[PDB]
């Protein structure tokens, strides 16, 4: 069947508003975490986040942005970057049945769903709500808000699977190319950052709460003193393209998606089973004749979760384990956008021949014993890289990307 | 070239809590719409809804239901029925890497997103939120709350595409079968019914508001006096199974999914273009050389939308227009749960040989002249049926199902 490659990328994250700023941040191990007055004022215990530092005012036409929540805004900007980076013009991708879009968010828009209810409960009711809340809230906001202004005619929907969201979007995009249904599928996602949603995670005891005085050190994946994840917002989009179609137009090909694993734990609602991850990673490596050189781990900086993945990694590789780093230590956990942002961080490592450092590890965790956790920006000629995304509900996604031959 | 068939179904809707109650409603042209004091008290203009008439208390283990919003509950109850209907023992589908679940909702849980925020702003803060709001409020709630209790090991995620949601879930499940990745995929969706979400629709003018005194008359697809859809909730699940796997275990097969269209309008944010729908139905019909005997329309009872669909149907079928009925006039529009529920109503019509009536058409819209809109229950041997789901954001899905020989 058909092979799929990535021919363009775009990103708006806590560590950079485009691939150049993100590349700079990754090489220097710069943290995108800051103190959040909004979270403190809301009454939360976690006072830090991986916020997008960008004034998006006037970046999107009013008639388009009026329908959008922040998740869509971020994904929209990311898609604009990916389209340019791919060297694509309207004539090639708009009004074309063979071009699609699969992009989602993990939470939709808790901020606008709450704005809707607050406004409706006020004296103006429906008038205060306005006619734009359905497209801002609504789990498919990200796909709907982008497909329309970009004149997408092919496939159009959102997949959501919590933290694995945008990784499943990419994988489904790959399947569309393999099934011969689409020549190009823009795949990614976005996630707003707001106390409305962050508090649900804090109420769950899932967010870091001991490092509010030193934001940049709160996300500390693999560190013995990790106490939860730092929530983040952002967006990402990659252009997934059928190989012959890409070669035929002289596209710049970052890599081929040679493996995609999607499995389920069928065990715990919030913690990973590990058994699911093992199968997912193996499914993704199946048939890949080259070793994994780098693995961007799921590790969100939580006690059990970090340990569960490492064990799964040991089970899959043994002593032949790849270089490992958790960019989450610098970026925070962007939920729905995490899969595509991490697939991007990984393509930038594959593209620029380096491994970003897993920062804030002051004392490695006993579980990471027989594994190579890279903690300093390291130059290396990577060929095959893997990225794991494991979300609540026991849902797993692993993407394997390789330089083309 | 693997083929996908439906071997079990389950449903919780405004017109029945299982396929038997639903079958009766369909044949009787029975409305599931009722007056809603909750919508009225919330300040909405639309005071009618297609509510699930069932108290779900205690039907799900306390430790499982604690993570669930209503969409997940409806979907869970639906999947239990689907599993029993498919004759699948636990050993046949649990802890099995070749068995998956793709199910979603259009809105996740606006009720719980709002609850978490209201609680957080109150005197107990985090303590009032509780540790279960995430799995209730997240967009993948429906897949997450089911995959876990049912011990699903294969694919696990939700697709969300507004009104087309569960129809894309079914199509994606077919794709897993065709890719040879799964032997069985449970596909479906659920949607809660609450003023928190409903007012958003009312605020954009999408809901019927002129028939609150006669709730059963508010949903009237194709009627000249339609004035918006009637929101509903509920769930549905079908067992999508690879054909060889179904035949080997003696599965009862309702039909084969012989066509699946998924397209995008790339035009207007809330109005259909018609053009995408045309491509969607044509894509679903590719290589299907039997005629469409019955088409379950998307027609949600809106002025603009009902006609764009009729125009698309006219374009796709020309002279070979199939019999058509909008079960929506009876059920209301269940958003994320609609695609699977209408696929199920279509399968029931196919299994039992009848076409359910498109009720409440007191004055047929002029642009519907010449089509075969069925307005009275009609017995007829059906072989191939089509069901459309066209949602906001210009997202389209069409499913074509066909009876197998013997
Ligand atoms: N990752
Ligand atoms: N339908």
């Amino acid at each position: 069947m058909k092979r799929a490659v990535i021919t363009g990328l775009g990103i708006v994250s806590s560590i950079g508003n485009n691939q150049q700023e993100v590349l700079a941040s990754l090489r220097e191990g710069r943290s995108g975490i800051t103190f959040s007055q909004e979270l403190k004022d809301s009454g939360m215990r976690s006072h830090v986040w991986g916020n997008v530092k960008l004034d998006t005012t006037g970046l999107i036409d009013r008639k388009v942005v009026r329908f959008m929540s922040d998740a869509s805004i971020y994904a929209f900007l990311s898609m604009e970057q990916a389209i340019a980076d791919a060297g694509l013009s309207p004539e090639a991708y708009q009004n074309n049945p063979r071009v699609g879009l699969i992009a989602g968010s993990g939470g939709g828009s808790p901020r606008f769903q709450v704005f809707g209810a607050d406004a409706m409960r006020g004296p103006r009711g429906l008038k205060a709500v306005g006619p734009y809340v359905v497209t801002k809230a609504m789990a498919s906001g990200v796909s709907a808000c982008l497909a329309t202004p970009f004149k997408i005619h092919g496939v159009n929907y959102s997949i959501s699977s919590a933290c694995a969201t945008s990784a499943h979007c990419i994988g489904n995009a790959v399947e569309q190319i393999q099934l011969g249904k689409q020549d190009i599928v823009f795949a990614g996602g976005g996630e707003e950052l707001c106390w409305e949603m962050a508090c649900e995670f804090d109420a769950m005891g899932a967010l870091s709460t001991k490092y509010n005085d030193t934001p940049e050190k709160a996300s500390r994946t693999y560190d013995a003193h990790r106490d939860g994840f730092v929530i983040a917002g952002g967006g990402g989009m990659v252009v997934v393209e059928e190989l012959e179609h890409a070669l035929a137009r002289g596209a710049h090909i970052y890599a081929e998606i040679v493996g995609y694993g999607a499995t389920s734990d069928g065990a715990d609602m919030v913690a990973p089973s590990g058994e699911g991850a093992v199968r997912c990673m193996k499914m993704a490596m199946h048939g890949v004749d080259t070793p994994i050189d780098y693995l961007n781990s799921h590790g969100t900086s939580t006690p059990v979760g970090d340990v569960k993945e490492l064990a799964a990694i040991r089970e899959v590789f043994g002593d032949k384990s790849p270089a490992i780093s958790a960019t989450r230590a610098m970026t925070g956990h962007s939920l729905g956008a995490a899969g595509v942002q991490e697939a991007i961080y990984s393509l930038l490592m594959l593209e620029h021949g380096f491994i970003a450092p897993s920062i804030n590890i002051e004392e490695l965790d006993e579980q990471a014993a027989g594994l190579n956790i890279v903690t300093e920006t390291t130059d290396r000629e990577l060929t095959t890289v893997m990225s794991n995304s494991f979300g609540f509900g026991g849902t797993n996604a692993t993407l394997v990307m390789r330089k083309l031959k």
